[PDB]
């Protein structure tokens, strides 16, 4: 039934989950791809043709030559306009034979009132004010009135979702299909609600089992876990929360790189230096089996491969088996390196 | 690493989970007993003496010969004046010798203001009313002014938990310190909030995934999976939601039996037949390796051996090895016989 590889982040988020997702469809051809991403913010890939993938709702595997399924997770918190934006954008991807399946009790965000609801938190925690949580309370209700928070009520009156909303016995039947399965996490470890930066942090925990949960993928079904990590770990800008005791904030211009934005609101993001505590804490929990080391380009190779060495004594130290194999040298397909190849 | 025993629902709750904890305990004798319970469930074990444990907050299993480790998850929703009770009644098995650690973020219960939050849909979905859901609301808000929600808040004005909360390394230091854990779930699979009888449902997933995920067990720690089902399943009273197509409501007085009342308010019990679309899914997301099937006292031979076998071919249907290895007959440790000294 090992039929599941799960990307997470080991981190505070933007690690580069989207360009290994994509990476790894292209080279393991999936059949299915599924996630349960909440609006909070984006994944990119970029292929070797230099073709582009922002998403907020579809996984970046789509990318993968055996598509046949694609499958939001019950955790799903989405925008109906941007879905059938990412349907469009990617028509030659989603032809006929690859079936787009909503789970019934994907959360459909109401942009007005739910962003409205987050704009003091967008402030005082630094929060992405996307409407991820007042979303996700709305449906925490359970008020038998409300027929306009989940995909399988809202379907009945926008028919724009209907062909895609499917049963849980179907939701199921998906998965007991599935030959190959890539799940794709999103946010961060250290963002998680149970992590010790509360309330500097996400509306969920960003663990393997929360996102095991969130997606209804049974726990005999998972392969191998795929953590992410950056050389120089991010937190977006703002009065986002705290940091490790082993580590410091550092500034753009120390590192000798272009100010990292977010698309949309352009908040500059805050920087820190590698930090083997998050490290320890993050394998502990996640228990990855491989590891992509991204954002390498950022220091030189004794900087780098010092970072590869430190991750690889923290996974031991928490009875963790993982191996960096990956290396991420830019943000595009061919930027991916195989760590044996290059140390 | 696999050292943790996992009890799970396979129905809509009041299966008899406090009973199989509390025997499990007594049998295998964990150092470390741990739970994520919410104030809307009840739990009972009742040992070879007679004494009666009756938690909402503490784990069954702290009847353990072996105890050492008593631990309330992050997903806790906990009445304070409740735990102190518990911590009381329990004061013999509670010595020097042992360490109860509340997660930080576990949440407090304001019994006034998120009981009143509730009364409309304790009604309208035939919900507990007991604030589970609004104290969940109340921590995801993450308003940095809000000192009163989470048990590391709480802990710096109230003295009767302060000596409990630990930090999240705490956490992760005893689970990796543990020789053998008993993790207990609670509610039911069919009352998950991503099952089908939306909004009729409790708020989280009542999965093995979710779970682990609210108790911040990291997957390899997983041993065994004790799934729990009744011969006749229930609901609570009221208009608590739908059945499967294959399953019947009956009354009491139909089964020749004793009205049962739910344990948090004082309400009659719906029951229902046998179903058998139910156990398949339950089996297919849950993958129990072991059952305990309990209320046989309410059939004859012929009828719960029919039941053993209904499930075990369930099983065996959605790729799941699961054995009912108990059989239950009555509220008690002597009332729970293994399958193969009566069948
Ligand atoms: N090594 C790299 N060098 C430079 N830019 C990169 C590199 N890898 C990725 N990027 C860019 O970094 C940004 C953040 O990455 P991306 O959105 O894919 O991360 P993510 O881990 O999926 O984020 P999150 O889950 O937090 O939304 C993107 O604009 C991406 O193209
Ligand atoms: N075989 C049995 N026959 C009769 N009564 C029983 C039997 N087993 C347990 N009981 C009683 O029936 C009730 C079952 O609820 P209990 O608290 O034990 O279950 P639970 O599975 O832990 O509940 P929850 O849904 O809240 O998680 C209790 O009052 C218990 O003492
Ligand atoms: N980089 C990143 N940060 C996120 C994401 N989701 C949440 N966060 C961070 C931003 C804030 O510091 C904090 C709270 O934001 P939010 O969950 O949107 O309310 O979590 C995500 O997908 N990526
Ligand atoms: N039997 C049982 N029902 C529960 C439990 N927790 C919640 N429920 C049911 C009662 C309602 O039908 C529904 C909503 O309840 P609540 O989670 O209290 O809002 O879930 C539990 O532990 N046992
Ligand atoms: O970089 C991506 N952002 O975090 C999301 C957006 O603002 O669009």
């Amino acid at each position: 039934m090992e039929n599941v590889d799960l990307v997470i982040d080991l981190q505070f988020g933007s690690t580069g989950k989207g360009l290994i997702a994509g990476y790894l469809a292209e080279k393991n051809g999936y059949d299915t791809v599924i996630n349960a991403n909440m609006p909070n913010a984006g994944h990119t890939y970029i292929n070797a043709e230099g073709r582009k993938w922002m998403h907020k709702v579809l996984p970046n595997g789509i990318v993968s030559p055996n598509l046949k399924r694609v499958m939001l997770g019950a955790g799903s918190v989405f925008s109906i306009n941007r879905l059938m934006e990412e349907i469009e954008m990617s028509k030659d991807l989603l032809h006929d034979k690859v079936a787009i399946l909503i789970h019934p009790m994907a959360t459909v965000l109401d942009e007005e009132a739910h962003k409205k609801a987050e704009v003091g938190i967008a402030t005082s925690i630094g929060s992405t004010g996307q409407g991820s949580m007042a979303a996700m309370v709305e449906k925490l209700q359970r008020d038998p009135t409300n027929n306009t928070i989940v995909a399988r009520d809202v379907a009945q009156y926008d028919g724009r979702i209907a062909q895609y909303v499917c049963t849980v016995e179907e939701w199921d039947m998906a998965l007991m299909a599935s030959e190959r399965i890539l799940a794709e996490g999103a946010q961060g470890f250290s963002l998680s609600l149970n992590q010790e930066f509360y309330p500097y942090c996400t509306s969920r925990d960003c663990t393997p089992a929360r996102f095991l949960a969130d997606m209804g993928i049974p726990l005999p079904m998972l392969n191998k876990v795929i953590g992410t990590a950056r050389c120089h770990p991010i937190r977006v800008g703002g009065t986002s929360g705290g940091h490790y005791p082993d580590q410091e904030e550092l500034t753009w211009e120390q590192l000798g790189q272009v100010p990292e934005l977010t698309t949309v609101t352009k908040k500059v993001r805050r920087v820190f230096s590698f930090s083997f505590i998050q490290m320890q804490k993050a394998m502990w929990t996640c228990q990855p089996d491989e590891v992509f080391l991204n954002f390498c380009n950022y220091l030189s190779p004794m900087g780098w491969q010092d970072i590869v060495h430190q991750i690889e004594v923290a996974a031991q130290s928490r009875y963790c088996d993982a191996e960096v194999k990956y290396l991420g040298f830019g943000p595009t397909f061919n930027d991916v390196e195989l760590r044996e190849d290059v140390m």
